């Protein structure tokens, strides 16, 4: 299953949506990009089954950084077109996961503690109309959705 | 992992929300449930991918009305309190499909397009506020994805 075939369905999933839906949700996920990381592992740390595979110097020396990174690439990838180095990115950051048998129902958690907060602030954003907010969220839903199945075909 | 622990997760979820998002989700839910299970079907069966588990035979016979019969469960947890007979269906609807080796990224793709096309539903709801309908999207990504955590538990 290679990068250029999986690229079509990140295209095909974004092609869903405008450029409008594109720049708004990736101009308020690189606004919040640390406070999104903060709030990743604060529900992650909280939780005893998904702090069994964390270490308080690990998430402050690498992983908050690298989830800020990772928001960016995933957000960055339909307006800079960059669709197989980005699928390629998240087949090997699902391959880092399902090797150290990192729980899949808690990756799918932590996606879903992205996609709420983004949508949360998508919501506030008093530059966006109802219409337009409402369609980026449902891009944000999409978008981080398809990175987690990528990062999820390391499972089977 | 008891249901009455499990319960504890998916209660905690919806009481990020007010039963008014969940009366509006469960309404749009039922008013278009063969509409959704359609859709879900409709993406499956056209990947080969995924065609491979299905027959036609076993989603007109069997599988289109459990689909329905799942989204009316997963939608009248909370405002009908049965959260521990709706945790404890989810974590078997999840032993099924790692029984037979579904692959767990085609589990989140299925869960994906019933959250769009559900808020797809929700903008087009002439009866909501923009402000009721973009809190109910919120919900419906959340209690979906509770629901897939819940059946991706089988998979560890
Ligand atoms: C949406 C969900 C997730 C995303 C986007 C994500 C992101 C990442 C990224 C980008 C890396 C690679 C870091 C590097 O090598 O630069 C990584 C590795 C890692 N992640 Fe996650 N992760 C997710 C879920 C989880 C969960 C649920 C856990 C644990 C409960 C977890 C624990 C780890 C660990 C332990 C590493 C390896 C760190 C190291 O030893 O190199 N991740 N993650
Ligand atoms: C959100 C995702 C999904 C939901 C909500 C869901 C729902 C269900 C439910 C409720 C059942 C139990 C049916 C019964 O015994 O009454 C079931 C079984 C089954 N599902 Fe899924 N499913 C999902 C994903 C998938 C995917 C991705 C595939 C295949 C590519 C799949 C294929 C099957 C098969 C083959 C069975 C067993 C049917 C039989 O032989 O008894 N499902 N599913
Ligand atoms: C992964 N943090
Ligand atoms: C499962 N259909």
């Amino acid at each position: 299953p290679s990068p250029e075939i999986l690229a079509l369905r990140w295209k095909d999933t974004c092609a869903h949506y405008s450029p409008h839906e594109w720049v708004a949700a990736r101009n308020v996920v690189t606004a919040n990009k640390a406070a999104l990381a903060d709030y990743f592992y604060e529900c992650m740390l909280a939780d005893p089954n998904a702090a069994f595979f964390l270490s308080d110097q690990l998430v402050k020396t690498k992983l908050h950084a690298a989830m800020q990174d990772w928001l960016e690439s995933v957000y960055a990838a339909a307006p800079t077109e960059e669709y197989e180095r980005t699928v390629a990115f998240q087949r090997k950051v699902g391959e880092v996961h399902a090797r150290i048998d990192i729980p899949v129902h808690l990756v799918t958690r932590g996606a879903c503690a992205l996609i709420r907060r983004i949508c949360e602030l998508l919501d506030r954003d008093a530059s966006l109309s109802a219409a337009q907010a409402a369609a980026t969220c449902r891009y944000v839903a999409d978008v981080t959705m398809t990175a987690v199945e990528m990062m999820c075909h390391a499972y089977s």
